[PDB]
């Protein structure tokens, strides 16, 4: 009933729902070519398997829970002067959750959602995002009702203005190909709105999750207290099918001399690792470097087992073997980079939006000749990269990158370009690294900006397996069951796309493939 508790639940579900996070490991992480090799990632997204049920998870999870609850809470709270803050916060978080739906699937229920709700055109949903965030920002008033269930900003309603105006930046940059004039105007208005935007890391929008032991039992699916994305990236089958990194991502980090290379990824021997927890793994990364062993990250479409890499004999593992000889010294699949333990904790925050992103958005707007302030595009980009690197230090307990290590990176392969194209590539490639823990935003921004320039699994010699088509999908399909619950509205949506629900159909804001 209570709208403040409704907000809590909505925030927890965003990364707490173990059912929903399957979609990100199956599809998003493969489409963005950040992870590859894990059976689920490779089979589904890596090889373009059309599976309606796997594609439906965001739609179902939100319309039956968070978004339904929030819409209700907003409606009960709407026209109350004495409840104007909780109202405005709900409106802002409603917009965010809706942004995930429309960015996955195209046209969708918004205005009439919460008996046979229309599928609002994506254009008009985005129209509503700006209007909603602008009104919410203007209604916030810290003298009125206080917010009690807020796991992002603990009720700091000033920081909600910063988030709202920051989301305005994000959505304005999103529509900057389809509708440049509106994009510019909405971006410049957002900078001038009450509260401003997120100018530094202390106003980062992060959902606070607790430490609960990972469980894949039935009771676990109703428990959103933990970060279930991190739970899943550890794995239901963690020894055989862990989060192996994709070569596009690992090679970007490694070949650019990126300081985060061995903060995001390690090579681990997992023979002695427990199920349930990433404890007792054996880090062989430094050993591999010292001995000159090639890393073998997984090309798009590849499993961990094919191609089966040349390895080496680990002296560390040979040491372990004398005391308990069920350990192999001979490494094979372990030379394949995996996601570092820092990113496999239920502690991990739920990333909504960061100061690092705002910097990249500011840099891009500057490159596009918008009127955004007096700071240079290059400086904005540099601040963005610094913030994205420090994001790991502050939130995932990674090692600090020294001023010297940063300066060496930024003056060489991390450098802002000179050409507009080069600058856009740099900003958006770097933003792609930042968004690793925000898959929803990572896939949207990859599709929108066109960077990094990803190649289809077909180009890596896996065309023979690309069951659902050759090109990397650019959306996910509506759940089949919408055909019977919401037929008229469902059929109208599909008539706009050409009469088929195709996952190669470009979303309205996506102009190029
Ligand atoms: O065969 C070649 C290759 O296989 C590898 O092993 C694979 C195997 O082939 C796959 O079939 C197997 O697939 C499992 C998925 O990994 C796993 O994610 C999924 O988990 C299910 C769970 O079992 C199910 O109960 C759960 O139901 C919940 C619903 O999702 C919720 O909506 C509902 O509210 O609550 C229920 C719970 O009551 O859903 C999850 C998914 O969300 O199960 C799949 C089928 O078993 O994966 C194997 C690897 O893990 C092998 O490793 C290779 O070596 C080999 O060459
Ligand atoms: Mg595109």
């Amino acid at each position: 009933i209570d709208p403040n508790a409704q907000l809590t639940t909505a925030q927890l579900q965003t990364y707490g729902d173990l059912s929903m996070m399957e979609i990100y490991r199956n599809y998003h992480y493969a489409f963005t070519q950040q992870l590859m090799g894990c059976w689920n990632t490779t089979n589904y997204g890596g090889r373009h398997t059309l599976d309606n049920n796997e594609m439906s998870r965001i739609w179902t999870s939100f319309y039956t829970q968070s978004l339904k609850n929030i819409i209700d809470a907003q409606y009960r709270t709407a026209e109350d002067a004495e409840k104007v803050n909780i109202n405005s916060v709900l409106r802002i978080y409603r917009v965010y959750l809706m942004s995930i739906i429309t960015d996955t699937y195209g046209d969708a229920p918004f205005s009439e959602a919460g008996f046979n709700p229309k599928y609002d055109k994506q254009e008009d949903i985005y129209n509503a995002f700006f209007l909603e965030l602008e009104d919410a920002v203007n209604k916030i008033d810290p003298t009125k009702d206080k917010v009690t269930g807020d796991l992002i900003y603990a009720g700091d309603v000033t920081k909600w203005q910063q988030l709202a105006n920051s989301l305005r930046l994000r959505f304005a940059m999103r529509i900057s190909s389809v509708n440049p004039t509106k994009a510019q105007t909405e971006f410049e208005n957002a900078l001038a709105a009450n509260g401003g935007v997120i100018t530094d890391a202390s106003s980062d929008a992060l959902i606070k999750y607790m430490t609960i032991a990972f469980s894949f039992g039935q009771e676990a699916y109703s428990d959103y207290r933990g970060n279930s994305l991190s739970q899943l990236l550890f794995g239901n089958d963690p020894a055989n099918n862990p989060s192996y990194l994709c070569s596009t991502f690992f090679n970007q980090l490694y070949n650019s001399g990126d300081p985060r290379t061995f903060k995001i990824s390690r090579c681990y021997y997992d023979g002695l690792m427990s199920a349930t927890s990433p404890d007792n793994r054996v880090d062989i990364t430094q050993e591999m470097i010292e001995k000159g062993i090639a890393f073998s990250p997984r090309d798009p479409g590849a499993y961990s087992w094919e191609p089966w890499p040349t390895g080496y004999d680990s002296d560390i593992c040979a040491e372990l073997a004398v005391n308990n000889p069920s350990v192999t010294a001979t490494m094979a699949r372990e030379v394949e980079p995996k996601l570092a333990n820092n990113f496999l904790k239920s502690d991990n925050p739920g990333v909504v939006m960061t100061s690092a992103e705002v910097k990249f958005l500011m840099a891009e707007a500057t490159v596009k000749k918008w009127n955004v302030g007096s700071v240079s595009a290059e400086d904005l980009y540099k601040q963005g990269v610094r913030a994205a690197i420090d994001f790991l230090t502050d939130n995932y307990g990674c090692t600090a990158t020294t001023d010297a290590e940063f300066d060496a990176f930024i003056q060489d392969k991390g450098a802002f370009g000179h050409t507009d194209n080069q600058k856009l590539e740099a900003i958006n490639t770097q933003a792609w690294i930042l968004h690793f823990t925000n898959p929803a935003e990572c896939w949207a921004n990859v599709r929108r900006s066109g960077y990094p320039k990803l190649k289809s699994p077909a180009e890596y010699g896996f065309g023979q397996y690309l069951t659902g088509g050759t090109e990397i999908p650019v959306r996910l399909c509506y759940p089949v069951l919408e055909s019977s619950y919401n037929k008229k509205s469902y059929n109208e949506a599909i008539e706009r796309m050409g009469g088929t629900d195709n996952w190669h159909s470009l979303l309205w804001w996506d102009t190029e493939n």
